[PDB]
């Protein structure tokens, strides 16, 4: 069900990295805004994160998201906070969704995201507290998987613009 639909999304998830990686060779250049792999990767890595996500907010109602959960696994790991930082200095970011999609990217940019979401998937109290059991990132056998795909976004250099776009509202298409 559920189990089939996660399935598909895990191995879509390899697919737009694969062709990340192909079209980084082929480009021969770092890839940019332009590329609809990136796009799809950006949502199917979304849809991942926000599988099986138990519901949170702020005690003024507004929506916690999986950027939240970024923080509560890694504000505070001396090291792993660059990206915590560099997304918290970005005045224009309103929303939890906004700012967990600047951090995705900025962690593609410096090509540390599978070692920042293996951090984030080893802290197994933070992750329980924010997902629910068919979440991948509870299980190794499956959160290994998506942490490997990542490795090889490690050697892919991403050129990815800091504005001409508005997260809040949607990922960028050029």
């Amino acid at each position: 069900n559920a189990e089939s639909q996660l399935q598909r999304i895990i191995r879509d998830l390899q697919d737009a990295v694969t062709e990340l990686s192909k079209e980084f060779q082929e480009a021969g250049e770092p890839i940019t805004d332009d590329s609809t792999s990136l796009h799809k990767f950006s949502y199917k890595l979304e849809y991942l994160l926000q599988f099986d996500q138990k519901e949170k907010a702020t005690l003024l109602g507004n929506k916690k998201d999986y950027w939240d959960y970024f923080c509560a696994c890694l504000a505070k790991v001396k090291g792993a906070n660059d990206g915590i930082r560099f997304v918290k200095s970005i005045s224009e970011l309103r929303t939890s969704l906004g700012k967990g999609r600047a951090f995705i990217r900025y962690s593609l940019v410096h090509q540390r995201l599978a070692d920042t979401l293996q951090q984030c998937f080893m802290n197994t109290k933070v992750t329980s507290d924010w997902y629910y059991a068919r979440s991948p990132f509870l299980q190794p056998k499956l959160s290994s998987d998506i942490v490997g795909q990542l490795y090889e976004l490690t050697e892919v250099q991403f050129d990815l613009a800091s504005r001409g776009f508005d997260l809040d509202a949607a990922w960028p298409t050029f």
